[PDB]
């Protein structure tokens, strides 16, 4: 960018998979399909669950990472059935790119 150089062997957007709690047990992984679906085409999706201890929260894996950051903004502060939910980016499951960036 700066210093001068160029060639990325790898050049395409990578899956971004972003974490929610805070929501419903109801919700299931079709929600997410849909609710989310609206930014874009959703890759994978898990909703964690159980009943011993409070487990409510799942995980939403977007085809792009630039869409992802746009919905995960839009939904992070939203009022689902009069419950605020969390939304925030996961380091699980991603390879940072070894370049001139860093987070």
């Amino acid at each position: 960018g700066s210093s001068g150089s160029s060639g990325n062997s790898e050049s395409k957007s990578t899956p971004k998979r972003l974490h929610v709690s805070n929501i419903p047990f109801r919700f299931r992984d079709p929600d997410l399909r849909q609710m989310f679906g609206q930014f874009g085409k959703i890759l994978d999706v898990e909703i964690i669950f159980n009943e011993r201890g409070s487990k409510g929260f799942g995980f939403v894996t977007f085809e792009n990472s630039a869409d992802a950051d746009r919905a995960r903004e839009k939904l992070h502060g939203t009022v689902v059935e009069g419950r605020k939910i969390e939304v925030n980016n996961a380091t699980a499951r991603v390879m940072t790119n070894s370049g001139p960036s860093s987070g």
